[PDB]
């Protein structure tokens, strides 16, 4: 019997988890903190080899998120491989402005995804002890009637090249393994050091308490 939330902790997040089931398109994350290389072979190796084939989701893509001064994100999601080669063959010597010009003119389909990012909405909870951060964040996706943001040329461009690995463990819950490249340079990007992140991402609100218990069984894989 180990607890992971102090007496605050656990009240905050109870409200977190209320907001969550209550809210559109609003999501429910717990980010693990300092995932490294033997970390993300052991999680994904320890999933794999358990979980149901058809609760296993593979993907390879490429996120570009524009950052407006209001500090939300316009993100696009590639998944077609050969989109995605294409757009750093021809976009590796332009400008912010010229990428954003483009990003924005992209229409949503099966193989990109866009969401609006409502940074302003997000709450963020860090358990110190734990190295973990609990966040609820509104993610809205535009799919295929379109009011896009306005490009004024102060947007910053970050690019992220994801090769994801999703679990679902159960009914409410979900295990995102990333093997992630990231860089605000386009022909940098598939050679930069890979850095690891891992989430618990809700599909479903849940009791706390089941939180806990789920948060647990990834420490109890995590740690040596």
């Amino acid at each position: 019997d180990i607890t992971i939330f102090s007496e605050n902790e656990y009240n905050e997040i109870v409200e977190m988890l209320r907001d969550y089931s209550n809210g559109d398109n609003l999501e429910f994350e717990v980010s693990f903190k300092n995932i490294n290389y033997p970390n993300f072979m052991r999680i994904t190796e320890h999933y794999i080899n358990i979980t149901p084939e058809n609760k296993i989701e593979s993907n390879n893509y490429l996120d570009i998120s524009l950052i407006f001064p209001d500090k939300n994100v316009y993100r696009v999601s590639l998944f077609n491989q050969e989109q995605i080669g294409e757009f750093i063959t021809k976009f590796s010597k332009a400008s912010s402005n010229d990428i954003s010009r483009y990003i924005v003119s992209l229409d949503p389909s099966d193989d990109i995804e866009i969401v609006y990012k409502n940074r302003g909405s997000g709450k963020l909870i860090g358990i110190d002890n734990w190295a973990i951060t609990i966040k609820s964040t509104e993610e809205i996706p535009l799919v295929a009637k379109i009011s896009k943001p306005k490009i004024t040329g102060s947007e910053r461009i970050m690019y992220r090249y994801k090769t994801r690995y999703s679990f679902t463990i159960n009914k409410n819950s979900r295990i995102d393994i990333t093997d992630v490249k990231s860089s605000p340079i386009i022909w940098k990007l598939m050679t930069v050091p890979s850095n690891y992140e891992l989430e618990l991402e809700l599909i479903n609100k849940i009791d706390i308490n089941t939180l806990e218990s789920e948060l647990l069984n990834v420490f109890m894989i995590i740690q040596d």
